[PDB]
């Protein structure tokens, strides 16, 4: 699957090297400017367990998600992965326990020590 591919081929953005966040560009954005801790971030995402168990999509809610970057308002893969796309790009993001709910996971939707994978497209930025 997609996720199978992103683990085979993906780039592994974390700092610590530790496979943790795996990223394929699947569209490539425009220019090359990146968004800066404490932008205002829109995207539109999908968003599954890794096994399948549980899915989500901003699409089906014809509502894009907003958040500000690199202030924990989401799970630091999308702070790790969101920091790294440029505008109008689309990528594949694989993301390990660590760098998602860990252990704790969160009632009712993500379980104990469960890996979450992630399409992304970056819709725009503005600090
Ligand atoms: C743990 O709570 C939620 C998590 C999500 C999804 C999710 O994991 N996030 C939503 C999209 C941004 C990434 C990540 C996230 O940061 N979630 C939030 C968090 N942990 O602070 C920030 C927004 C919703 C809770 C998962 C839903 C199950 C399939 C895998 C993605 C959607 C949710 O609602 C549609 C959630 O309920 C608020």
């Amino acid at each position: 699957g997609a996720p199978a591919t992103v683990t085979e081929q993906g780039e592994d953005i974390t700092s610590k090297k530790d496979r943790g966040v795996l990223k394929i560009v699947k569209r490539v954005g425009n220019g090359e400017e990146t968004p800066m801790i404490g932008d205002k971030v829109y995207v539109h995402y999908k968003g599954k367990l890794s096994n399948g168990k549980k899915f989500d999509s901003s699409h089906d809610r014809n509502e894009p998600f907003v958040f500000s970057l690199g202030k924990g308002q989401v799970i630091k893969a999308w702070d790790i992965g969101v920091a790294t796309m440029k505008k109008g790009e689309i990528c594949h993001l694989l993301c390990k326990p660590e760098y998602a709910y860990g252990s704790a996971g969160s009632l009712p939707k993500i379980p104990s020590n469960a890996t979450l994978f992630f399409e992304i497209e970056l819709l725009d930025f503005k600090g």
